[PDB]
């Protein structure tokens, strides 16, 4: 009863952009799916096979997973340019520009402006898939999955000596000096020094959306670098703990945050329990229930115990 269209009886790796569009139209009618525009999968078969099931859901929230499983059953029933044969971590910005143009032709993607990835291979490896989608809404996830395949087929960053200090201790001038180095280390578009008029502690409280807002071309790189390379995430959690429990040391907050698995709420509540249990004559479990009775207020609970 069900039959593949004549064009689609070849292995999907050889499907053209017009083949996947025919596949989409045929899938909608055959399975009574909700309509999806043909401009939602602007790629050939080679790129389509790089997509994860999550990619299919992002593109088609109503039928993506159905389309993914359909493709897998068609499959089970069935290189790089000269400059890029290098490990991606060594790619220059011009290398990254060449990768974008090659992938665009190789996978029949919508045109990709070269200004969408003004960075080198070091910075490119820092981006999340969400950062790829932000920079390229039509092909970002394809480009991300392609990079993962290159890293798997193939088959370190030390800060400057003068800037070797934990971000939580950075002055406002250290923030500017970190920006100067980051532009050169990652071949970023130039950033004004007075875009982050704040110290390292304030810098750690900014979200990625705050970084994008200040630096539309390098914000996501700078955020990932700070939070997930230079130990900024753990230092951010220590501030949050120090802001919620009076009497906690940086070294004391670090111990509780480790015992909580990075959970700031569990760390604050266990530190509050630790202080009340020492001031009490009852067990640590009785301290939990007393704090819970006072809506987790250490001052009010300690007033009741004393």
């Amino acid at each position: 009863s069900i039959r593949l269209p004549a064009h689609l009886r070849l292995q999907p790796i050889y499907w053209s952009r017009d083949d996947v569009a025919q596949w989409l139209k045929w899938a909608e009618n055959e399975f009574s799916l909700r309509p999806i525009d043909s401009n939602t999968f602007e790629m050939n078969g080679k790129a389509l096979l790089l997509l994860t099931k999550e990619d299919f859901r992002y593109r088609s929230p109503h039928s993506g997973d159905e389309l993914y499983e359909l493709l897998q059953h068609i499959l089970k029933q069935r290189r790089l340019p000269a400059h890029l044969r290098l490990q991606p971590i060594y790619w220059s910005r011009d290398d990254v520009a060449q990768w974008l143009k090659w992938a665009e032709n190789e996978f029949s993607l919508r045109p990709i402006d070269s200004n969408t990835f003004e960075m080198n291979g070091k910075a490119l490896l820092l981006l999340t898939k969400e950062d790829f989608r932000y920079r390229s809404p039509h092909s970002g996830d394809v480009l991300y999955e392609l990079l993962q395949h290159i890293l798997k087929q193939r088959p370190s960053i030390r800060l400057p000596a003068h800037l070797r200090l934990q971000p939580i201790y950075w002055s406002r001038d250290d923030v500017a000096q970190w920006l100067k180095w980051a532009e050169n280390e990652f071949s970023l578009r130039p950033i004004d020094s007075n875009t982050f008029e704040m110290n390292g502690k304030a810098l750690l409280l900014l979200t990625k959306e705050d970084f994008r807002y200040r630096s539309p071309h390098s914000g996501d790189v700078l955020y990932e670098l700070l939070q997930h390379i230079l130990g900024g995430e753990l230092q951010r959690k220590i501030m949050e703990v120090e802001l919620s429990v009076h009497g906690v040391t940086h070294q004391e907050a670090q111990t509780a945050l480790g015992a909580t698995g990075g959970d700031v709420v569990s760390a604050i509540r266990n530190l509050k329990v630790d202080q009340l249990f020492h001031l009490s004559s009852r067990s640590r479990a009785d301290a939990w229930r007393i704090l819970e009775h006072y809506q987790w207020d250490l001052s009010a609970a300690s007033r009741y115990v004393l």
